[PDB]
């Protein structure tokens, strides 16, 4: 929110100091959007990433990153349904992983709370639970405001707040959207569910297509390309790494 | 709503109570759609859902639910019109089977009330209906708000609204949408009546087509899959499973 | 407007009780539509509709109607042109339906009114006029309000006054519409001019396309199929039903 | 303005008068358009029919009008045009038909005064101009109003004051437009520069089409048909009947 | 903005009195458009244009013009760019030709002023410096008001008021526009750039063509049609008539 | 600003001093416009040109660029990556021309601050800031205003916003925007990451096209052409000229 003037000849005399990020080419203290169609996994995969930085492993193999504190903000399933989806996780955790997820990552449900972060008091409260945690997950962005998304006056009001947020607390804020807000933001990943093409080319049969989603970065300013991921759905939606062969036809 | 932060140690270290759908892959104390064109047969599949978990007999054959009270507010269709539609299913329906269903369904008539969620008193009257039932269906959504329905802005309030009714009381809400209000609703079911090529898919004469219709989960979070189904049209429309032949070329 | 809750028992329990149709397909106490270009005889249609209800003739052959008091607001048309249109239907007419009509029909001219639906003393005016009476026709809706035609919200609060009006007072409503508020209506018919091309189908000459219209129902939720009709256009623009041989292409 | 009943058996008994029509197939004391892309003779044309009207000769041979006053409304032309176009028209003209003219119609420039039917003072004002005169033209509507000319709900207000003032006073108004607005008028005519295509149909050579114009009514209510004309533009842009002969292929 | 009623009886018998046309086809005492993409040379061809109305030489070959005080009124260029300009139209001009100019012509630089011709006293400034002139240029009308170019209503406010002060004054008001407003005016100009095409037809290499412009007169109610017109760009920028003899592809 | 009327006589009878541009085709005191898509190196080469304009070498090869102070700022890249791209830069930079750039550039970032234009204090604290500056580099637009980007109205006052500022101090304002905002913007540079075709075009391998840009001027009032560029991306996005072949086919 308020900065000092950069010290120029400091930065071109103190070392070349790493980007930090808090998700692959995502600097910290920012904000990025996890974008997809409804039901692609993104609450799934949202969690998962929730929980390694939080301290639990590198499920995805996206790459080790920094941990700290985490907060998750689901407004749309409700908490049974996150029960069901940490149920499932759990059973891919040790017993000191479980432990250090449980330390580090707080879920606040928000299903049918209302929130708007143009209102000064959820302003204020959002910026609160910001404070003292390395990520903040928003799922999804639709259900903290009542702008229209295809309005970029609107939206840059609403993400302004969520970047005057991340500047502040250092807190990085990653929104989910249902599939505007892509050019308002720096970094931008997403899932794709396999189609009926690209089943058809990695060698999955049509009826196994839908075990599998793509995961890339679409947008990004800094860092090493970071390659599109297949990952296979296990039981409760779980995510992991999927092994496929790929058809180079004939 | 109010909730606890989730304990996390508790959720992993023990097996939650199974899920409790209101509807095949429609978690309890959410908002869901159902969707088709005006004439597709929503208030009929509707209908026979409300009656289905209110207590009646499981006519879709889409699989046993939980029972539990249900209030249905049709705002499009007068009385005349539901009194038939009822009568049509009542003669499936053994004198228990009606029983059954009166103990659990209150169908609340609503058509030139011009009902309005985002009023303050037709959104306590709703939240007051809602409360102790298992589900609300709203039929159809354009009736019960003022606004732009391509407007995300609005729409998102008007859903909001619907969310936190569930939320606060844990009954579910189906609205039915004659086909942006669907990209962020997480449970949507789909009537879609049977085309030509799908007659001719199904061995079915095109003359007939008119009396088939196919119903569907086509969003919902992780879960069983729901098989689409072909139901035929009975006399007042009632729908029960279509005896059909997949067909080659 | 307020309703006490369906008696279920009752309605498994009362005979099947048959649906009251205002118009072929229309449920009696609704609001519907008569939708086509300008000109293509909407103005007519309506007043033969109109007549027959209050006791006229089943000059269109549509299938006999109950009959009842009703009440025709031409907003659009001076008086002048409704007595033309008149006169050419009553050349159709014996002594005994001409009575009839002239006891059942009132004719309120509007044009110039400037009435408004959203203004409430013209709704309560409105409502007065639809009460007592089986139908009312709006001609045309255009006229009766200032809102946009393409906008659903303003759509939703013009088309929900008609509803209350008609759940009210019984008194159905059918409203024209020059060629949305189709997805807000469950009742729609419409009428089109012979074209060029289904003038080389049903085998009548280029010159002649302008004596015939089709009419039919392209939406409702009840009844028997309503087949579609062809229309000569007598004198004055009367509307009767066409012998037309049909062209099965070699 | 208010109308008592229409007085149905009276209307079966006898046969009305016949319909009185300001213009070929336009009813008197209501609202017409005449609509053309801008340049294609709009002005000359209702020019015309306004001096025809008043009292004139048929020049454009449409057929005998039944006269009465006239009042020409010209809000984007500069005085020194209309003078121009008038005294062109003139040159048609003997002694006593300049004079029928004169006393039958009155133009009041407009250019720059921004008049808005919208406006009370404008309102008024023009119904004080429409009152005891047959036949109203606005030339054109773009300038009698601020709205948004695609905005169906403001150009539906814009035009019930048209038909206000038409009801309440007798007097006709057409509006004329630079091609909604039409979708809802009752009464529309047109003029078209004919095309390369169609100079070839009448073996008109291209360097001359810029000469013709064609006319005609494309919407109206039941009643006598009244064909296509062509005019040939003479000097000032005077419009005449062309004499021109059919082509085939 | 007030008129007395046509005498028709003197316009019938007062002789055929010549349109005044400001520019070529432009009847004066009205509003006119000067249209193209930014960049094609509007600002150095109105002033050209301005210049010879104040009373120098028709360098365009365009026709003579009837001269008279002209305000050229540019808002988007600094004086220093308006200097070079001068300087170079300079070079083109006799001793005497350059002082008529400076004598007939005032330019009124407005860069950021920001002039707004719905503000009463912006419009009253305006109307105050179009008296006593001929012809007023706004170089570009963009920068004279906050609406919407794209809508109907607002631009009909902000054309009208153009309209009434070259209405009163006598003051023919031209405005600049870069590439609706068309259909709002009845006097329309433009210039076109070389393309790629007219460039390989009017025999000119491609590395040339950025020395051609083409200029017409779109639309127009009154005169003898006005030819297309090629200018070759000289130095600083200065249009002349381009000698070229175009291509008859074999 | 506040402008006396051009002197006639006196431009026309002596040269002018020559047009003072602040970067390549764009004269000082106005405002101009830096395009591309998000990511192809606008804050790189904004950047690069600033510490230029400061006093810098011409590692762009743009030619060589009057001096004069610059404030540079930057609402959309938090301080640590702004860091990164200074420290790059140095890399290419003497201990003098580190010391010539930090004199004459004032970076301040705005990353979550969110200015206003529209809002009198930005309004003021923008203009005290351009004060006694000859560039001002705001990067990007889109967080100097929340207004609508198509909207002409508002995009117009955006503007006229920073053309008065430009105008009172004589500070010319670059704005970075990632691809109405450019119809009435009288300079206009842009960027473009090599695409496959030009890639081919000059013989680089489509796994190296991303280490290669493109930079013209794509609108300025008359004056000297100037030739687009390809610049080689370095570590960190440092830009300088690239060697690359043209290829034939």
């Amino acid at each position: 929110a308020t900065h000092k003037p950069i010290n120029i000849l400091e930065a071109f005399a103190a070392a070349p100091p790493p980007l930090d990020y808090v998700l692959p080419n995502m600097v910290a203290g920012t904000v990025g959007a996890l974008v997809s169609p409804g039901g692609a996994g993104k609450s799934m995969l949202a969690l998962q990433l929730a929980a390694q930085i939080a301290g639990g492993p590198d499920l995805l193999e996206v790459g080790e990153l920094p941990t700290g504190p985490v907060i998750y903000l689901p407004a749309e399933d409700p908490p049974t349904a996150i029960h069901h989806r940490l149920h499932a996780l759990g059973a891919h955790l040790s017993a000191e992983e479980r432990q250090a997820v449980a330390d580090g990552l707080l879920i606040q449900p928000l299903i049918g709370s209302l929130p708007n972060i143009m209102a000064p008091e959820w302003f204020d409260g959002l910026k609160r639970a910001a404070e003292g945690r390395r990520l903040m997950v928003l799922d999804t962005l639709r259900r903290f405001h009542i702008e229209e998304e295809n309005a970029s006056g609107p939206m840059a009001q609403v993400i302004g707040r969520m970047e005057a947020i991340a500047a502040d607390t250092g807190c990085s804020i990653v929104f989910l959207h249902h599939a505007v807000l892509v050019d308002n933001i720096r970094w931008q990943s997403y899932l794709s569910s396999m189609t009926s093409a690209e089943a058809e080319e990695w060698g999955v049969d049509d009826d196994q297509r839908r075990f599998f989603v793509r995961f890339g970065v679409s947008k990004a300013n800094y860092g090493a390309p970071f390659a599109d991921r297949w990952f296979r759905r296990h039981d409760g939606g779980v995510l992991k790494p999927a092994v496929l062969e790929r058809q180079r036809k004939s």
